[PDB]
């Protein structure tokens, strides 16, 4: 640690802390967040996965049975630039493009078979250029929390969940992106699974087989009709309607994989603007 200074502290990850910081040796800046065996194979396993849609992981440091991560650094994460952009909206042509790079970004990843389990605005991080980048990307099964982005089968008690989960994430984070609003900000595990429910209606066994042997499934649940997209994202087009539709879907086996959405007609026209961005 001592070949590093802390510059800015950009606020408290789900880990630890992240700081923004420099590299006495290079000059280097970089993100440094301060967090068992197991946990430091696997993240050493993340040093491996790179990609320019993955923040990368550029060292693993083990001190004084403590740990350090030290990553790309980029100025800005969505939650920011969402906010920045309340007034007016982040314009089609860019919420498309972002979307599109984070679906490489999981294409990969998924391929890889590592999962993100916890996507979110706050982990999701852009530059001038106009790439986005998933951040903390494997952490979670390496080692408030926000539930709002939380799929249903993590929701419902599923222990062995799937890539899936990750879709249904960047599907909640395409229709915030499109609506200047959280789809499904929940306040507590039963909010969130009933504010779900309430949009998409009830889950059965027609729409998802097995639902109701899940661990955390209960027949007295209210019984919601579900309600259309032209509704809950307006005024956005068929073509991202039908996606969104399909990065929602139940059952985590029907859910639209990240290779099979990068092709979709909704990308047919995708180009990669650059943002307005105040730093
Ligand atoms: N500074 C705050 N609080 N918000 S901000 O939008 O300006 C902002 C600025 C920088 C960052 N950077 C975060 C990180 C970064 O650069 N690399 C990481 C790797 C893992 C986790 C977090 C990061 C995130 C947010
Ligand atoms: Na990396």
């Amino acid at each position: 640690m001592e070949n590093f200074q802390k510059v800015e502290k950009i606020g408290e990850g789900t880990y630890g802390v992240v700081y923004k910081a420099r590299n006495k040796l290079t000059g280097e800046v970089v993100a440094l967040k301060k967090i068992p065996s197991t946990a430091i194979r696997e993240i050493s396993l993340l040093k491996e996965l790179n990609h320019p849609n993955i923040v990368k992981l550029l060292d693993v440091i083990h001190t004084e049975n403590k740990l350090y991560l030290v990553f790309e650094f980029l100025h800005q994460d969505l939650k920011k630039f969402m906010d920045a952009s309340a007034l007016t909206g982040i314009p089609l042509p860019l919420i498309k493009s972002y979307l599109f790079q984070l679906l490489q970004g999981l294409a990969f990843c998924h391929s890889h078979r590592v999962l993100h389990r916890d996507l979110k605005p706050q982990n999701l991080l852009i530059n001038t250029e106009g790439a986005i980048k998933l951040a903390d990307f494997g952490l979670a099964r390496a080692f408030v929390v926000t539930l709002w982005y939380r799929a249903p089968e993590i929701l419902l008690g599923c222990k062995y969940y799937s890539t899936a989960v990750d879709i249904w994430s960047l599907g909640c984070i395409f229709a915030e992106m499109v609506t200047r609003r959280a789809l499904f900000p929940g306040d507590s595990e039963i909010d969130q699974l009933f504010r779900i429910f309430r949009t998409l209606g009830t889950p059965d066994e027609v729409v998802w087989p097995g639902v109701t042997s899940m661990p955390d499934y209960k027949p007295s649940f209210p019984k919601w009709a579900r309600q259309d997209f032209s509704k809950v994202v307006p005024p956005l087009d068929e073509d991202g309607r039908s996606l969104l539709s399909q990065m929602l879907h139940y059952d985590p086996n029907k859910r639209i994989s990240a290779k099979a959405a990068l092709a979709h007609p909704f990308f047919q026209d995708v180009t990669k603007p650059v943002p307005h961005l105040r730093l």
